[PDB]
C-alpha cells in the first residue's frame, strides 16, 4: 500500500524541502522504499540531493505534460530514496496545463504508472497555491504543513485551509490534513512555544510533535527521526499522530 506524503506551505523558507528530505531519509533507514517530488520549479530538493536541475535531460515537468514517462525521470540519490527532480522548466507547466481537461490530475496520473515501486511518496510543493500545489494535494493521501514558530507571523494558515478544504471537495475527497510540524523551534526562550500555542488556538489545525529545532546525531535529525517513526506506526497501525499541545 503506496502511501503519499504532500509536504505543502504557500509560505517561503520554513523548511519545507528540509523537511521532504530529512523524512525520506529518516524513512530509508527503517526500510521503506521511498520516492521523492520535487514540484518546485526552482528545483531546491533536487539541488539538496546532488543533481544540477539545469543539466537534467528532462524533468517532472515532461511527466506532468504526459510526454516522457515516469519511470524515465527518476534519478538515484547517495542515501537511496529515488527522487522525480524539477527544473526550471516546470514553470512552464501552470500555463500548458490550464489548456488541458483535468490539470489537477497530472501528479495523480504519473504515480499511478509507479504504484508499488515504493512505499513513501513524499511531495515537495513550492511556496504558491497555484496548479502545481493543487497537483500534489490532489495525488497525495496525506497532507502536512511544515510551520516556523521563530515568529508570531501565520495569516497564510486561513487560506491554506481553505485550500485543502477546496480540494477535498473537489478532486481528492480521501485527502487527510495530519496537522503542521513545527520547524525553526528555537530552544532560548519560550517563544516559540507561545508561538505554536498560539497557531493551536486560532486554526483548526493539529500542531504536530515533536518540533524541529533549529540548528546524523544532532537534534534536529533526532526529531525528523522520531516524526518519522511516528509517520510510520500512523500508516501501520493506525496510530494517531502526536500532538504538540492537545
Ligand atoms: N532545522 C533548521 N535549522 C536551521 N536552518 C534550517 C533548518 N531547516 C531548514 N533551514 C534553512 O532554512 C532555509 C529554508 O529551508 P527550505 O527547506 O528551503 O524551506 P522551504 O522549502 O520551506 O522554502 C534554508 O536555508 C535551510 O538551510
Ligand atoms: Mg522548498
Amino acid at each position: 500500500m503506496t502511501r503519499v506524503l504532500a509536504v505543502a506551505n504557500q509560505k517561503g523558507g520554513v523548511a519545507k524541502t528540509t523537511t521532504v528530505a530529512s523524512i525520506g531519509a529518516a524513512l530509508t533507514e527503517q526500510g521503506r522504499r521511498v520516492l521523492l517530488v520535487d514540484l518546485d520549479p526552482q528545483g531546491c530538493l533536487t539541488f539538496s540531493l546532488g543533481h544540477d536541475p539545469d543539466k537534467l535531460p528532462v524533468s517532472v515537468h515532461e511527466v506532468l505534460l504526459g510526454d516522457v514517462e515516469p519511470s524515465a525521470a527518476l534519478v538515484r540519490t547517495d542515501e537511496g530514496m529515488t527522487l522525480l527532480p524539477a527544473n526550471i522548466d516546470l514553470a512552464g507547466a501552470e500555463a500548458m496545463l490550464l489548456m488541458r481537461a483535468g490539470r489537477e490530475y497530472a501528479l495523480k496520473r504519473a504515480l499511478a504508472k509507479l504504484d508499488g515501486d515504493f512505499d513513501v511518496v513524499i511531495i515537495d510543493c513550492p511556496p504558491s497555491l497555484g496548479v502545481l500545489t493543487l497537483n500534489g494535494l490532489t495525488a497525495a493521501h496525506d497532507v502536512i504543513v511544515p510551520l516556523q514558530c521563530e515568529t508570531l507571523a501565520h495569516r497564510g494558515v486561513g487560506q491554506f485551509l481553505r485550500t485543502i478544504s477546496d480540494v477535498q471537495q473537489i478532486t481528492n475527497p480521501d485527502l487527510k490534513l495530519l496537522g503542521a510540524l513545527p520547524t525553526l523551534y528555537d530552544s532560548r526562550t519560550t517563544h516559540s512555544r507561545d508561538v505554536l500555542l498560539d497557531v493551536a488556538d486560532r486554526y483548526e489545525l493539529p500542531v504536530l510533535a515533536p518540533p524541529i529545532p533549529r540548528t546524523r546525531k544532532s537534534k534536529g535529525a533526532i526529531a525528523y527521526r522520531e516524526f518519522a517513526d511516528a509517520l510510520l506506526r500512523h500508516w501501520k497501525s493506525g496510530r494517531k499522530m502526536p500532538t504538540f499541545t492537545p
